[PDB]
C-alpha cells in the first residue's frame, strides 16, 4: 500500500516500479479518499519483497529533461516510482513524498533551518555546494515576518565534513566591484549563477545549533556582520571636516583599518561614528586623539611632489587617522567624549596650557 | 451549470475536471448562448458532491510550458477544469474565469487598484515580489488620461504582512548608476528582470487605504519623490 501525495501523473495499471533500471512491480489501484488523500497500492516481484524493510524508500521521478541523452523513452513513460532499499523490520506499506521533499526522508540526514532577512532569488530546489561540489539541498522557503526561513538538508556521505560550525553564502546574485587595482567577482561562476544555491564555509569544530544565519555575500560571512550597519565603536564630534559622509578608512600610523559608518551634521558640530575590527580595538584607548583630512595633499616640500599614495576613499571622501600619546587623558575628561580634530598639528597640542598677551 | 469565458479549448465531451490530480468530472456540454455568452455543464462523481460549496472555486488551467518537466501528457490534453474546494452552503452552479482573473476569486483576497505615470513595461500576469517570495500577483492593467492603473492582489496567507503601509517599485527595468566610488545596480536581478513585476516595501502600521502609487525605483520610494521634480525649499539670485 501506498500513501501518494497526488494522482498527478499516474496511471491505474502503467506506472512501474523501477529497481536498478528494471521493472520490479505495477501500481495496480489508485483512489481518492475522502479528505483528500490520494492512496493507490502496488503489486511487487516477489524476488525483491526481501528488499523491502523499514528503511527501504520509495519515491516518484519525475521524467526531467536530460540535454546530455536525448532519450524518448523517458519522456513517453512519464512518472516513474524508484526504489531505494534499506534495511530493518519488513513492512508492507509506505509514504511517498514529492522529488523536491524527498531528501528529507532518507535514513539518515542533517536538516538545518536557516534564516535570512530576504529570499535572495533562491528558490525551494536550488543545490548546496560545498568546495565546488554539490553535497546537499534546498527543501523548501517559507516567509516569514521577520524575513525568509530556508529549510537545508545535507547527504549523509556530507554529513560527518560541516562539523557543525559554518558560514552559509548566497550564491543566487553575481557582484562585481571595479576599481583601479582592485578588480573582483563575487557570489557566483556563471555556471554557478544558473544552478544558484547557498555555499558552505566548514569550520573546525562545533555543536550544529538549530538555527543559521544566511551571509548576503562572501565577505559578510568573513567579517561576521549579518547586519547591514556595523556597531559603531567610538563616537567623534567635529566641527567643520569635510572628510566623509560614508565609507572612508580609519588610518593608523597612515594604514588603512576601520571604517567611517555615519556622519549626521549639525549647525556646529557634525557627530561621526566609526567602525573599528573587534580584533583590533585594544589598539585604542583612552590616551589617543582622532584627526582628519581630506583630498590629496600634494606637499611642496623641497623638490619633491609627493601625491597622496591613497586608497580610492580618501580620493573621492578624506579619510581620518589616530594615534596614541602621552597626555590625551585631559582632553577627554573635558567634554562628553573624543574629538575630531581637523589636523594632525592640532591634535598634537596637549600638555599645559599657558597663556600670551 | 458552468458559466465558462469562451468554449476555446473546451470539448464538448473530453474535458475533465481534476481534484488532487485525478479526474472528477467531465464536460458534457458546451452551448453559446445569445449575447456571446457560452455556458456548459459537468456531471462530477457523487464522491465528490460534499466538496462542491460556497466558496469552492472551479477556474480552468492552461497547458502551461514546463522547462522543468517535460511531459508530453500536459500538452496533449490542453484545458483542464481544476477543483478547488471551499465552505458554506453547498451550491450547483458556478462561474468560472480565465486563468489571470483567477486570482481575485479567491474567498479571501487583497485587492489594490495602484496608480502610476507609466506602465514600466509591466504585463497583465506579472508576478508580485516581497522579500525575494512572490506574494501576490497583478490582474490586469486598464489606462487612463491621467496615466496608468493596475489591480493586483495578494494571496491569503501573506494578507496579514503587508500591514495597510507599503511602498511599491518596479523591478521591470534595470538601472546601472557608474562612479568611482558609487557603483549599484538597481531594479532587478536578471531573473527577476525576466518575471519582472511589482516590489513591497512592507511597513509597520497603516490602514490599508484604497490607492497607491507605483513609484519608479528604490530611491524615489525612500524619498518619497512620486513626481520627478521635487519640492523648490529656498529661492536664490546670483
Amino acid at each position: 500500500k501506498l500513501e501518494l501525495p497526488s494522482g498527478a501523473g499516474l496511471t491505474a495499471d502503467s506506472t512501474p516500479l523501477m529497481y536498478q533500471g528494471l521493472e520490479v512491480g505495477q501500481l495496480t489501484k489508485l483512489d481518492l479518499n475522502p479528505g483528500g488523500k490520494v492512496t493507490g497500492e502496488m503489486t511487487v516481484d516477489p524476488s525483491v519483497v526481501t528488499l523491502l524493510r523499514e528503511n527501504t524508500r520509495i519515491e516518484l521521478r519525475n521524467p526531467k529533461l536530460s540535454l546530455s541523452d536525448a532519450n524518448l523513452s523517458a519522456l513517453l513513460t512519464g512518472k516513474t516510482f524508484e526504489l531505494v532499499p534499506g534495511d530493518g523490520e519488513p513492512r508492507k506499506e509506505f509514504v511517498v513524498v514529492p522529488g523536491e521533499k524527498a531528501l528529507l526522508h532518507e535514513p539518515d540526514v542533517l536538516t538545518l533551518t536557516l534564516t535570512a532577512p530576504e529570499s535572495y532569488g533562491i528558490d525551494a530546489g536550488q543545490p548546496l555546494i560545498l568546495h565546488g561540489v554539490q553535497v546537499g539541498q534546498v527543501i523548501d522557503r517559507k516567509l516569514t515576518s521577520k524575513g525568509v526561513t530556508f529549510t537545508v538538508a545535507i547527504e549523509p556521505q556530507h554529513r560527518e565534513l560541516v562539523k557543525g560550525d559554518s558560514k552559509f553564502v548566497v550564491n543566487s546574485r553575481v557582484d562585481v566591484k571595479v576599481g583601479l587595482d582592485g578588480v573582483e567577482f563575487l557570489g557566483a561562476s556563471a555556471s554557478e549563477w544558473i544552478n544558484g544555491g547557498i555555499r558552505i564555509l566548514p569550520g573546525d569544530k562545533g555543536e550544529m545549533k538549530a538555527s543559521y544565519p544566511l551571509y548576503a555575500n562572501l565577505e559578510k560571512a568573513l567579517e561576521n556582520s549579518l547586519s547591514d550597519l556595523p556597531t559603531t565603536t567610538v563616537s567623534l564630534s567635529a566641527e567643520t571636516l569635510p572628510d566623509v559622509q560614508a565609507g572612508s578608512v580609519v588610518l593608523y600610523r597612515k594604514f588603512e583599518v576601520g571604517e567611517v559608518i555615519t556622519v549626521r551634521p549639525r549647525a556646529n558640530a557634525f557627530d561621526i561614528d566609526l567602525h573599528i575590527k573587534p580584533e583590533y580595538r585594544n589598539l585604542l584607548t583612552s590616551n589617543s586623539v582622532f584627526w582628519a583630512e581630506g583630498g590629496a595633499k600634494v606637499q611642496l616640500n623641497g623638490s619633491g611632489l609627493t601625491v597622496q599614495a591613497s586608497p580610492l576613499s580618501r580620493a573621492l571622501k578624506g579619510a581620518i587617522s589616530f594615534d596614541n600619546l602621552s597626555g590625551a587623558s585631559a582632553s577627554q575628561r573635558k567634554g562628553d567624549k573624543r574629538i575630531l580634530y581637523a589636523s594632525e598639528t592640532a591634535a598634537r597640542a596637549v600638555g599645559g596650557q599657558i597663556t600670551l598677551h
